[PDB]
């Protein structure tokens, strides 16, 4: 009743990578290592880096899913709130009730769970091309951490997951998100607090 978040590189040496984009008030998103937090403005490009040791076999897939951080909210779906969801956004291929989009895969598939109702999105995993070191999927979260009656201000996990052509598990990674009007302010004031601390 609750996804696994725990990190596992597994054979292929799998782990995510984060742009530098820094803090200043026009950024749309920024990853904080300190607080293992990616912060980003609604619906705007996320860049997800791949990296792995070594190639996965053909048809190995890459999954990303949200659930609640806190463990008290950890069993409710995470999904878009009651206006996001009837907000008619459609990019044409994600359900409208999905938090988390691919943008720009045309080979995304988007899962309803049968047994647990939760969603996800799922793409193939690509070798990096030629001249590059890593692979990089781009995400847009469709509602912010404040929507009521949906995330409802709690925090959110993204968990990434390498998968087999069956859907076993090969890797896991994950990070924090806040979607925000201000994600540079915000990453700034949340580190401050943590050094405090
Ligand atoms: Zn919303």
């Amino acid at each position: 009743s609750v996804p696994s978040q725990k990190t596992y590189q597994g054979s292929y040496g799998f782990r995510l990578g984060f742009l530098h984009s820094g803090t200043a008030k026009s950024v749309t998103c920024t990853y904080s290592p300190a607080l293992n937090k990616l912060f980003c403005q609604l619906a705007k490009t996320c860049p997800v880096q791949l990296w792995v040791d070594s190639t996965p076999p053909p048809g190995t897939r890459v999954r990303a899913m949200a659930i609640y951080k806190q463990s008290q909210h950890m069993t409710e779906v995470v999904r878009r709130c009651p206006h996001h969801e009837r907000c008619s956004d459609s990019d044409g291929l994600a359900p409208p009730q999905h938090l988390i989009r691919v943008e720009g895969n045309l080979r995304a598939e988007y899962l309803d769970d049968r047994n647990t109702f939760r969603h996800s999105v799922v793409v193939p995993c690509e070798p990096p091309e030629v001249g590059s070191d890593c692979t990089t999927i781009h995400y847009n979260y469709m509602c912010y951490s404040s929507c009521m009656g949906g995330m409802n201000r709690r925090p959110i996990l993204t968990i990434i997951t390498l998968e087999d052509s069956s859907g076993n598990l090969l890797g896991r990674d994950s990070f924090e998100v806040r979607v925000c009007a201000c994600p540079g302010r915000d990453r700034r004031t949340e580190e401050e607090n943590l050094r405090k601390k």
